[PDB]
């Protein structure tokens, strides 16, 4: 039952390896996931709502990983802090790359995968900025810009950049050298006056 | 000749206010110039292709002012010298925000428009790298990462940021406190260890 779902998950994410969602029929899934294509209608209305899917669960993976590290602090000093934290982001969308690829370029096009991404961006921005706001109230970082703003302006940075390292985009931060580059925009940024 | 060139290119940027690239037709663009359908195809392939021209003056557009104050420095501070240069972006492309818009979209759709956008990507970062190792010459800012990734992840903060304000997006920096954040951010990063 959600076998066949689970299967034909696996499918579109090892197709959207190869190709875009655009090039990948309903009929390529069915396939994949050893159904017919009714069968495939009875658990997915398109192709579409399988990307969806995908994506809703990479976003999760993430935002569950987050809250994991936001109960369990590692005991290090506050580069290190803000490193494990992007670092959540990059395995875990780095270990899904087609998805995140093909995620973002649905945004253009679904609403629900635009504001899928929106809910979960204003999330991490929040929490971004009360971390920002805590170091402030315990005097670690300067009052400087509005934490919020500040926030916002990092994570789309984040975004970016990850993902067009991750896509190999001319430009980008090669893959092995973005972690420590956002690490240091932020550090420099945050505690910086 | 090159007005009615000039009157396809200004009812295209008019009707893109509106709707996009997408609800507005060949008929639309030659009936708000005042010719027909086929003179239209005379001066262009298709609508993507007045697109690709209206972004490919808003670039250049850019371009060109950043390198009237590469040539003409503002005496001022370092933080200013930045806001000046970031400006150059918010002011133009502000000035454009249909274009940019429709633009950014059709990067996923037009190798044509990737390429521009990605050509002028590469020289700004390497302008912006440029910068960054003469202040670091004149011992003015610390070797801390390599100039070209910090570079290239900053401008791809300035992207995404900018473009976000201007769209509106949820998750945005309001468009007025947009310049003073990317400033900070770009400062701190640049001058911070
Ligand atoms: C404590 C923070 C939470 C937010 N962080 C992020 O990297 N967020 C971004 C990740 C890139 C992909 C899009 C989402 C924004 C840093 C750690
Ligand atoms: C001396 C530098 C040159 C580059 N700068 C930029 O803002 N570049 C970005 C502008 C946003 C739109 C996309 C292009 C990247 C800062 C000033």
């Amino acid at each position: 039952g959600d076998d066949r779902e689970l299967a034909i998950l696996a499918t579109a994410e090892n197709l959207l390896e190869d190709r875009p969602l655009a090039d990948i029929s309903v009929d390529d899934l069915a396939k994949g996931a050893g159904i017919s294509r009714p069968t495939f209608y009875f658990y997915f209305p398109s192709k579409e709502a399988v990307l969806l899917t995908l994506l809703d669960r990479v976003v999760n993976q993430a935002d569950m990983a987050l809250q994991t590290l936001a109960e369990n602090p590692a005991d290090t000093d506050r580069e290190n802090m803000w490193r494990t934290g992007i670092n959540v982001f990059f395995e875990t969308f780095g270990s899904h790359k087609a998805v995140t690829r093909a995620g973002q370029a649905a945004r253009a096009t679904s609403v629900e995968v635009a504001e899928l991404w929106s809910t979960f961006m204003q999330k991490w921005i929040a929490y971004t900025a009360a971390v920002i706001d805590a170091e402030r109230d315990r005097g670690a970082a300067p009052r400087t810009l509005p934490a919020h703003e500040l926030a916002t302006a990092l994570n789309l940075m984040n975004e970016r950049t990850l993902f067009a390292s991750f896509a190999g985009e001319q430009p980008s931060v090669p893959e092995a050298r973005v972690l420590d580059t956002l690490v240091h925009i932020w550090v420099t940024s945050i505690y910086g006056e």
